């Protein structure tokens, strides 16, 4: 399990792998990048990590509260005024699941009236917003991929440029840890569009990611061979 | 807390940071690399991660048993026939630490005794251990996660001792930037095969010229390599 998302000037980008520790012994493929949309008004993307039962409980409880009543009983994703209050709908859904009987999320999107805003939800219920200083979040097996993010990330990056960095974060994680595994569900979002046309599943057979990994490997192999060792 | 060691054809390489935590609030420098010597006969090196009180308890018990030499049938580091037995002597000291009195000791013990080749091990909290092979020529303890990718990319069993040392310092470079628990200085030790003495030993300080040149050169190489990557667009 590993997911990453960026907050930029041009908009938001999201990414998450599919491999999970579902069974006690077995491992299975499950899509973690959830999506909600009302074209014109608003867009939401929810990346998820941790326990799959508790993850799917929060996703199911969000979809239940939307579809149950036309009459406004409580604040839902579509009925919330701004993204801070939209994050609270996800936060209360985590509290609801724990009440009913280690889930970390990355909730992000945009509502008309304000800019795109990215958040990270903790297991307790509370959350934090992304800023230009630290323009991304991670959940699940984050430590393998963080080194390259800390070096080259920037809030002024382009949307496709951040997708290189985010996918290179997976490339480090995939070789080391076997908990993370392809395919990867990536979703780019442009500012003030309110529509999720830009989306792709990147499988193991994919040739862009093959060229990405080999070109990056060659660069690190070439750069490492030039490093002097006579001074130690 | 982070340490790493390589087993190669030409010998062994050991490296470990100094930054630990004494209490919940306090943090300070403590050297993790310990070594015992009997020039000509045998050499040992012990990297030590986890709890400091438990770490020092194992190091103290090993030094204590060495200091006895009085009517003893127990096996020490200097009295053990081969390195597997020498590794289990360190394992017995971990078991003795648990008995005497949370607990999460984790070591990388390696070296050579005359008669056989250099052998590298990783000691676990409970007492048992595993040996390094040609397939997996290194071990890690403490904050291993950040520096593991660069090791997995270019680590080989047939590398040079200096080639491993520069790779291990790049593993630190990735960890140091992305985590504050791991911190400089770093203590490097290179052991050559069948030399039976730790001649090559160096502390890499925070203001070291080689490491800052290594880090900035590597940082530029990664940024230059990133700009030549193809644009994702869909």
């Amino acid at each position: 399990t590993y997911a990453v998302a960026f907050r930029l000037e041009r908009g938001l980008v999201f990414a998450a792998d599919t491999r999970t520790n579902a069974g006690v012994d077995n491992i299975a493929q499950y899509k973690k990048l959830q999506l909600w949309r009302q074209p014109g008004e608003r867009v939401f993307v929810l990346l998820s990590a941790g326990n799959l039962a508790a993850t799917q409980a929060v996703v199911s409880l969000i979809n239940e509260h939307l579809s149950q009543e036309t009459d406004d009983e409580v604040t839902t994703l579509f009925t919330a005024p701004n993204m801070y209050r939209a994050a609270r709908v996800v936060g209360d859904a985590v509290r609801e699941a724990r009440s009913i009987d280690n889930t970390n999320f990355i909730f992000g999107g945009q509502i008309k009236g304000e800019r795109p805003r990215l958040f990270q939800i903790y297991p307790e219920g509370n959350f934090i917003e992304a800023t230009d200083d630290t323009p991304f979040f991670q959940i699940g097996e984050h430590k393998y991929g963080k080194p390259i993010l800390d070096r080259v990330a920037r809030s002024d990056m382009r949307l496709g440029e951040a997708a290189k960095l985010m996918l290179l974060s997976f490339d480090s994680t995939l070789r080391s840890n076997l908990s993370v595994g392809m395919p990867i569900d990536l979703v780019i979002y442009e500012r003030d569009t309110f529509d999720v046309t830009r989306e792709k599943r990147i499988s193991a057979d994919d040739e862009y990611f093959r060229n990405l990994s080999n070109a990056w490997s060659d660069a690190l192999r070439q750069a490492f061979s030039k490093i002097e060792e006579f001074d130690v």
